[PDB]
């Protein structure tokens, strides 16, 4: 039977702009049943229930193996799975995806996937394993291989039952081992679109897609063919607060339209009388498509800000994020037999 896309909300520690604002906490949370508030000027509470309520001392060692290791564990056994983090400019995406390497409990999601995988595969002897590796971006509404020669070619998207979306011609590279997946997320960082404002001195400027190919022949011939895609967007943004100006403000309204697309197509996935789904609007809902009402196991990260100041962009996030968990996906493992 059909089932839900995975929700978590993570709140991060203040910035300091916020402390320089003399701003004050409007998130409340009661992890161990789900629970969000979000609190307006007056006192008024906004109360959500997700699967995963994180809040400022959470690590991502605790949000990595309370939601995200189930869904890895599916992608080893042949299903299609994503993981894609959402919210404001500065919210912590890319802290969650990415994280600190140097510190246990604050590596991201991305580094302790290989982890993962790569011990899966060692712990296995009956079942051989082939692991690649894909790194894209969308930018200004163009797909851009981050692993590529040309960086700045912009690649077709393609269609076909069997493969559902892809990118043509994106590069693949064959990883033996933690070292090669690293190494590939090295070089696809120093290709990202990347630029400063006041609320992210480092903005993702493109939304991007680190993708990880598990192919597993078994001892009784078939081929199980896993997919991970682990999904860093760009986030809202708005003028007053950024002062975003030129090139930086031109990624902006493409930052901006893009992730509006993404708000139309979780709301009419799930408003119950959208015959037609908008996945088209921009390159990013074509590359989700297959994440959001398809053959794919499917988790949200939705990061919030801990300050008074983004009520606002906090409280759409948690609409998204509350919209989101009625999405229904229908997985099955990809098994291709002799
Ligand atoms: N939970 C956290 N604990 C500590 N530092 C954090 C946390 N989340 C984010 N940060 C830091 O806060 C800054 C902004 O976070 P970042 O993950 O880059 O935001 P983002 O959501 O990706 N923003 P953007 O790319 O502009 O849409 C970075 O310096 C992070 O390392
Ligand atoms: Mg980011």
């Amino acid at each position: 039977a059909a089932e839900s896309v995975r929700v978590a909300v993570r709140c991060r520690p203040f910035n300091q702009r916020e402390k320089d604002l003399n701003t004050t906490l409007c998130v409340g949370m009661t992890p161990n049943v789900g629970q969000v508030n979000l609190n307006a000027p007056d006192g008024a509470a906004k109360d959500f229930t997700f699967d995963g309520a994180y809040f400022m001392d959470s690590t991502g060692e605790q949000i990595y193996n309370d939601i995200v290791f189930p869904l890895v564990e599916n992608v080893i056994e042949g299903y299609n799975g994503t993981v894609f983090a959402y919210g404001q400019t500065g919210s912590g995406k890319t802290f969650s995806m990415q994280g600190i390497e140097t510190i246990p409990a604050q590596r991201g999601v991305i580094p302790r996937a290989f982890d993962h995988i790569f011990t899966a595969t060692a712990t296995t002897e009956n079942v051989k394993f082939l692991v690649h590796c894909s790194y894209l971006e969308i930018y200004n509404e163009e797909v851009r291989d981050l692993l590529g020669a040309d960086n700045k070619q912009k690649l077709e998207i393609k269609e076909q039952p069997d493969r559902g979306v892809y990118v043509a011609g994106l590069s693949m590279h064959v990883c033996h081992d933690v070292p090669a997946c690293k190494e590939l997320m090295t070089r696809g960082f120093n290709n990202r679109h990347v630029g400063a404002t006041l609320m992210n001195k480092d903005s993702s400027r493109s939304h991007s897609i680190f993708t990880v190919y598990v192919e597993g022949m078994t001892e009784t011939g078939s081929i199980r063919m896993g997919k991970l895609n682990l999904v860093d967007l760009a986030g809202s943004e708005r003028q007053s607060k950024t002062g975003a100006t030129g090139d930086r403000l031109k990624e902006a309204t493409k930052i901006n339209l893009s992730l509006s697309a993404l708000g139309n197509v979780i709301s009419a996935l799930v408003d119950g009388k959208s015959k037609h789904i908008p996945y088209r609007d921009s390159k990013l809902t074509r590359l989700l498509q297959d994440s959001l009402g398809g053959n794919t196991k499917t988790i949200m990260i939705a990061c919030v800000s801990p300050s008074s100041d983004n009520y606002d962009e906090t409280l759409s996030t948690l609409r998204y994020a509350n919209r989101a968990k009625n999405i229904k996906n229908k997985p099955t493992i990809n098994e291709d037999p002799l």
